[PDB]
């Protein structure tokens, strides 16, 4: 079967909907599956927000270390690193880490409100020439994934060239370019989705997500050891508001596009 039987296949398996936007950057190359699909993205919205803050520092040289207090009523769902500096301070780049590298919820939501608000995200997609991200909510209610919700989407290939220019491309200056990299490859969220489906000494940078709806995320910037780098979307969501998450569909949309590489 070709890589659209396989991944039609896997998407009727599957018990859900399937979005994939894959660039090859050794020619430009794209296999997309549901591409032009609007997907919640819950925690893969933060590498935006990150991107966001990262190009306000090329022009702001104390931004990346400016003092962020945080407070005991800035926890909510899920953040294991802001929780460990209730009553100190967290610089803008610790947040960047902790919100792209431990996906913490707080860490993503002081670098929405640092930017000035969710809208303020979107402008930032803007100005890269997305047109299809947008923003909406603060973290946690930005995962809520509710089918034919619009609010907090965006498209696999929208978000796949998006992810091309901040990691690879022209929309950061290159210490910017290179600190976005560097986290995304430090990411700790992402060892069953993506990564799971690529040889295991394959160099990976990727930012996941996972919300209601079984939605289950992961974007990836992928370098192989003998062949130009990789861009990858793979979003997954399900018709029932607690399905279970499933990172094996992520991984085994990876191995299914990535074959041959
Ligand atoms: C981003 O996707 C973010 N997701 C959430 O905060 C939600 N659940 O995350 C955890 C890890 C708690 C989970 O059990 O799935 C969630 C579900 S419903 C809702 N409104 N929010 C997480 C933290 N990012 S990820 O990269 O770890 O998936």
């Amino acid at each position: 079967n070709s890589v659209q039987q396989q991944l039609e296949a896997l998407e009727k398996s599957s018990g859900g909907r399937l979005g994939v936007a894959l660039i090859n950057t050794a020619d430009n190359s794209q296999i997309l599956y549901r591409a032009d699909e609007r997907f919640a993205m819950c925690s893969t919205s933060k590498v935006m927000a990150a991107a966001a803050v990262l190009k306000q520092s090329e022009s702001d040289k104390h931004l990346l270390n400016q003092r962020v207090e945080i407070k005991k009523s800035d926890l909510v769902n899920y953040n294991p690193i802001a929780e460990k500096h209730v009553n100190g301070t967290m610089t803008l780049a610790e947040l960047g880490a902790a919100a792209l590298q431990y996906s913490d919820n707080t860490a993503m939501n002081k670098l929405i409100a640092h930017l000035g608000g969710p809208d303020k995200v979107t402008a930032f997609a803007r100005s890269l020439g997305d047109e299809t991200f947008r923003l909406d909510r603060t973290a946690p209610t930005l995962n809520t994934a509710i089918p034919g919700d619009p609010r907090d989407t965006t498209t696999p290939l929208a978000m796949a060239q998006t992810l091309k220019n901040l990691t690879l491309g022209k929309a950061l200056a290159e210490t910017q370019r290179a600190q976005l990299v560097t986290w995304l490859k430090g990411n700790t969220t992402g060892s069953a989705s993506i990564r799971a489906g690529l040889p295991k000494s394959w160099v990976v940078g990727d930012k996941t997500g996972s919300g209601d709806y079984g939605t289950t995320n992961d974007i990836a910037v992928i370098w192989p050891e003998n062949h130009a780098p990789l861009v990858l979307v793979t979003y997954f969501t399900q018709p029932e508001q607690k399905a279970e998450n499933r990172n094996d569909i992520l991984a085994a949309a990876a191995k299914i596009v990535t074959h041959g590489f």
